[PDB]
């Protein structure tokens, strides 16, 4: 029955979503005071002692606004078609054909320590026997799977949440921001896993010679990835603001068509992709609202869809500007896409001003670093949280010290209301401490020493010498 607009978006029904969480999973590693400008867990609502801010619902409405903004322009249809053929073609020539996913495999693949979403909103593990969903979720899972096998449509219902994560302090103590998560319903997760699990698996296997890098290991795969990029003359590393909310469904639809066409049960996959990209029903608590545009997350094959969309858009811009055919562009370039993160290396003479304009024309908001700049060295180019570094031995991804120290101050634990509480006792995190030494080692012995000290100090409440970890971490 209900009508109107919530955060600029049409209301379609009453909502069933539980209330937004007021707790964080972050705990300080020490009771001492935080260094100034330190990152902290994002805002926790009216109950947050650190600051008096608006309601979580208001913070969520802020995040929903960009979804009602006008879309940018679709790329010129001929470029769009050639690019999409060229990307599909590239995948046909590289991906290993997969057998269908079983219902059993699909259910196994899901993360069992997160919510089931609409309508039970229970942690998946609570109806999971080890090998099958039973009880309530078993009924949802079974129904969804029957619909899948019958090629019948089902309207996903997403549940909005806000992301508990560390953030720069201005997002707590200034203008408060917190990231919108889209939380899928178990049924949609099942259908999506069955439909697209094969493609995603096939794609992960090619993460070194195909540009969708999802599933890569920074440590083991990065040096080969980065060495490939280095073979090309110009390097650029666009950063994008609000990638997800600025997507066009029409482009996501072209990405999806490629996924469907490269899946083992394409007729079944088609029904699922059409449900995923049909106007989206999102439960914000009081209301379920309809979101026609942007990317709907928590798919969970979304990161692939998104990366694929990114590949389409970047390539469309490049082709529009250089006028080189998309296949030849892939001969003369090396891409890395990981959702919204990009690295483009190319031999082509690319007009950076025109490239920036074409992306802005599509609705995207490219930004780096302080139009897009291109460099003749990969040194310093950013990828995920790393800086790409090269030396006599080769290339690697070095985590910035910011993130390193940040991991020294904060640890994960059970949800609580006050993030400045420390956990009692240990400090049960030896693996991370070592990895941190590793990450610190790549910064040189001077820095490694500092970090070694703190790591030792904390490990009190085997820490190797520098040259041995550095060797283990780069080569090992
Ligand atoms: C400090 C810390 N780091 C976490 N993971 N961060 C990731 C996590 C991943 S993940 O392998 O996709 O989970 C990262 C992956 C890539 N990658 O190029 O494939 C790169 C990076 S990055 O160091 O360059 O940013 C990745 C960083 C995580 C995520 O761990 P989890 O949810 O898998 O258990 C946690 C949470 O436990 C955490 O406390
Ligand atoms: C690039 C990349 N990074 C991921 N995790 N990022 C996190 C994620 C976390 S998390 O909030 O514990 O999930 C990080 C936590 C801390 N921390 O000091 O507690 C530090 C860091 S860091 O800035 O040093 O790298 C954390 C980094 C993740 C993990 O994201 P997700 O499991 O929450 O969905 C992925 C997922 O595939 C990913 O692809």
């Amino acid at each position: 029955r209900p009508s109107g607009t919530y955060a600029g978006l049409p209301i379609a029904d009453y909502g069933d979503a539980p209330p937004l969480s007021t707790k964080t999973m972050f705990w300080r590693t020490s009771p001492e005071k935080l260094p100034p400008g330190a990152w902290e867990p994002a805002y926790l609502g009216s109950k947050d002692e650190r600051v008096d801010g608006p309601s979580l619902q208001q913070v969520m409405r802020d995040q929903l606004k960009p979804y009602s903004e006008p879309r940018g322009l679709l790329p010129p249809q001929e470029i769009l078609d050639a690019v999409c053929d060229a990307i599909e073609n590239r995948l046909e020539n590289t991906l290993e054909p997969q057998k269908p996913w079983t219902f059993k495999k699909a259910c196994e693949s899901l993360d069992k320590n997160t919510s089931s979403g609409y309508p039970y909103h229970k942690q998946k593990s609570k109806d999971w026997t080890g090998s099958a969903f039973i009880g309530d979720l078993g009924d949802q899972a079974t129904h969804a799977n029957n619909m899948y096998e019958m090629g019948k449509s089902m309207r996903p219902i997403y549940t909005a949440a806000l992301k508990d994560e560390l953030v720069k302090p201005d997002k707590i103590y200034g203008k408060i921001k917190k990231r919108l998560l889209w939380g899928s319903d178990l049924g949609t997760m099942i259908r999506a896993a069955r439909a697209f699990g094969p493609f995603c698996d096939a794609l992960k296997e090619t993460c070194i010679f195909n540009p969708i890098r999802v599933g890569m290991s920074m440590n083991e795969d990065g040096p080969f990835i980065f060495a490939r990029h280095a073979n090309f003359r110009y390097h650029m590393d666009a950063d994008y603001t609000r990638w997800d909310s600025t997507q066009q469904r029409a482009i996501l639809k072209r990405a999806g068509d490629i996924m469907v066409r490269l899946s083992p049960e394409p007729d079944l996959a088609r029904v699922v992709m059409d449900d995923l990209l049909a106007p989206s029903l999102l439960d914000v608590g009081d209301y379920k609202i309809v979101v026609e545009e942007g990317l709907p997350s928590g798919c969970p094959c979304t990161t692939q869809l998104n990366s694929l969309a990114h590949w389409i858009l970047t390539l469309c811009a490049m082709v529009e500007v250089t006028r080189v055919d998309p296949d030849i562009v892939m001969q003369e370039s090396e891409f890395s896409f990981y959702g919204d993160d990009e690295v483009v290396s190319t031999n082509l003479e690319l007009d950076m001003v025109k490239y920036t304009m074409a992306l802005r024309r599509y609705g995207l908001l490219p930004t780096r670093a302080d139009p897009l700049e291109r460099r003749q060295t990969l040194q310093g180019i950013s990828f995920l949280r790393r800086a790409i570094v090269g030396d006599q031995f080769g290339w690697y991804g070095r985590l910035d010290r910011a993130s390193i120290d940040r991991q020294l101050l904060w640890t994960k634990g059970p949800n609580h209301q006050n993030p400045f509480e420390t956990l009692p006792g240990h400090a049960q995190r030896p693996s991370q401490l070592m990895a941190l030494l590793g990450e610190a080692a790549m910064h040189g012995e001077k820095y490694y020493r500092t970090v070694a000290s703190r790591v030792s100090k904390e490990a009190a409440q085997v820490v190797p010498r520098h040259r041995s970890v550095l060797r283990w971490v780069r080569f090992g």
